[PDB]
DNA sequence: GACTGCTTAC
DNA sequence: ACACGTAAGCAGTC
């Protein structure tokens, strides 16, 4: 059984001198053995001594100042686990997963040592995990602002502030760790999960693995979630309001939605319909108008003709190539006149609910009764089933390499790929989630002013008919009532500010309520540029050069500031 | 445009 | 083989 440790660098902030000045390990399963430092080579010795498995919390940042140490002692990136090398999993998007350093064999048998990422596992600061894991943590912070030259000594303190933040990983990893969630990440330990309570006979039969050529066919028809503002309400200052937000929504689709299984059958033209495959994806060639006093449904992206974000009121003369599932194909047809239609062919599903009831009932239950990160964790799970069951097939990577000016570059690795999980389950479980929330916009379509996935954005303060009978703050599927705001002010897709009433005692009304809480969304903004936002300047044309930019540097990564500008 | 390489809102 | 998802976005290179 290999060891397991929790690791910590603390590292300079200088583009010019990037380099790690103290470093922690700990034995997860053993506090006492633990070691704390003050040289990078020092850790590194031992990295390649003690054959185990590390956890990192962001290994992003901390496996940059390991892969610049590897390129500069004589190890190369291989994906064959040569002696002297070392192996990465680091994804299109930039996600770092794993570093595997290979030492060489014995015999058959790998000499190497592994490094993982723990905020896979708990995507949560260190301090938030120990507040609600309930760890002892430490008041205060180390100073990363202090000049610290090569060989500085690490005081008492902050010692003590990286023991802290390694043993509270380790603790809070046991603690997962004897819960039976051992895999590298949380999405990977949900599927599993899934796996473990229906069987992998059944998952085999129920949910085949359907070839790359039909894989690909299905999810031309694989869309997300419905962001949409309403023209008339679009960069113009509101007054009262308020939000309704469905609890779990994605989960509450595949709680009782018919959705599909098994291997799907082809058909040319037009779908005739089967009761035995109820559920189908249909290719169509067609123009279309938007019905007068309906919400726009159809945005199409990867296409010359038209903005990818932009929901349509008009093909505008050109012919809409679409791969829809009946689910929103109906809905078009609701929402549009269509005009021309061509039908082309598809692919039709036999169909079921309830394949994910005991799944969903256990993690919705935990969710419900806990609080902070847990919470948020069982959420987490909840989500990333139905996101592993839409995992794309290509695993394509990136590759470190160590550049001419001694940082880190990387390239696009060799094209690889992966078997499908079931990709039709993504396309219907979406479908429904649109469907869902289009169908409860389109009922309150005279105060309606944004959607956002699973949310309600409305004028006034009193709940709508539509969903009266179902707002409930946990309860999986209802409408919680998430806020009720003074005033608003949304200028485009995920750019809004509201100010919100609240109360001291938590969300308030326009009655009862004892202070007003300023609420800033906005896609791309960080922290810190949020709090220079006021109605009066939250506007396009709005730029803070204060939004922090990791970069490759020689030894490692720093950040630097960068703008967001409201374009 | 495609691409790299980051963010937040779901 | 390992490796949850789309969406909307900003700031760059070539
Ligand atoms: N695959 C995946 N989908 C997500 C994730 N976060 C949100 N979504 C999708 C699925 C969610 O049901 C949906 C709406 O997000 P919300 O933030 O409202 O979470 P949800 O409604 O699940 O729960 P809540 O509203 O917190 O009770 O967006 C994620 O991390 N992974
Ligand atoms: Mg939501
Ligand atoms: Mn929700």
């Amino acid at each position: 059984p290999r060891k397991m440790y929790s690791c910590a660098f603390e590292t300079t902030t200088k583009v010019e001198d990037c380099r790690v000045w103290a470093y922690g390990y700990m034995n997860i399963e053993d506090h006492s053995e633990y070691k704390i430092g003050n040289s990078l080579d020092e850790f590194m010795a031992w990295v390649l001594k003690v054959q185990a498995d590390l956890y990192f919390h962001n290994l992003k940042f901390a496996g940059a100042f390991i892969i610049n140490w590897l390129e500069r002692n004589g190890f190369k990136w291989s994906a064959d686990g040569l002696p002297n090398t070392y192996n990465t999993i680091i994804s299109r998007m930039g996600q770092w997963y794993m570093i595997d350093i290979c030492l060489g064999y014995k015999g058959k048998r790998k000499i190497h040592t592994v490094i993982y990422d723990s905020l896979k596992k708990l995507p949560f600061p260190v301090k938030k995990i120990a507040k609600d894991f309930k760890l002892t943590v430490l008041k205060g912070d180390i100073d990363y602002h202090k000049e610290r030259p090569v060989g500085y000594k690490i005081t008492p303190e902050e010692y003590a502030y990286i023991k802290n933040d390694i043993q509270i990983i380790a603790e809070a990893l046991l603690i997962q760790f004897k819960q039976g969630l051992d895999r590298m990440t949380a999405g990977s330990d949900s599927l599993k999960g899934f796996k473990d309570i229906i069987t992998t006979k059944k998952f085999k039969k129920v949910f085949p693995t359907l070839s790359l050529g039909l894989d690909k066919e299905v999810r031309y028809a694989y869309r997300g979630g419905f962001t949409w503002l309403n023209d008339r309400f679009k960069e113009k200052e509101i007054g009262e309001g308020m939000v309704f937000d469905v609890n779990s929504l994605y989960p509450a689709q595949m709680y009782s939605r018919l959705l599909p299984y098994g291997e799907p059958i082809v058909f040319e033209g037009k779908y005739v319909w089967d009761e035995d495959y109820p559920l189908h994806i249909q290719h169509i060639r067609c123009e279309f108008e938007l019905k007068e006093g309906y919400i726009p449904t159809i945005q199409i992206k990867r296409s010359r003709f038209y903005k990818g974000n932009e929901y349509l009121k008009s093909s505008g003369g050109e012919i809409a190539d679409l791969w829809l599932s009946n689910v929103d194909l109906e809905l078009m047809k609701e929402h549009y006149d269509l005009y021309n239609v061509e039908y082309i062919s598809g692919l039709k599903f036999k169909a079921t609910t309830g394949l994910f009831k005991d799944f969903i009932d256990k993690w919705t239950y935990i969710k419900t009764t806990s609080e902070g990160a847990i919470k948020q964790l069982a959420k987490l799970m909840l989500n990333s089933l139905y996101g592993k069951f839409a995992s794309n097939p290509d695993v394509t990577g990136k590759v470190p390499y160590l550049k001419e000016n001694g940082a880190l570059g990387f390239r696009l690795g060799e094209e690889e790929t992966k078997d499908p999980v079931y990709t039709p389950m993504g396309v219907f479980i979406t479908a429904w989630a649109r469907y869902t929330t289009i169908t409860a916009a389109q009922a309150c379509y005279d105060r309606i002013i944004y959607c956002d996935t699973d949310s309600i954005h409305l004028t006034g303060t009193e709940i709508p008919d539509v969903i009266k009978d179902i707002v409930d703050p946990k309860k999986l599927g209802y409408w919680a009532h998430e806020s009720t705001f003074k005033r608003a002010k949304y200028l485009r897709q995920k750019t809004y500010i509201q100010d919100i009433y609240m109360k001291e005692v938590v969300e308030g009304s326009p009655d009862d309520y004892t202070d007003i809480k300023f609420s800033v969304k906005c896609a791309g903004m960080t922290d810190k540029i949020k709090k220079e936002v006021t109605f009066e300047n939250f506007k396009v044309g709005f730029s803070r050069k204060m939004k922090p930019k990791p970069v490759q540097v020689p030894g490692g990564v720093v950040l630097v500031d960068d703008t967001f500008t409201i374009k």
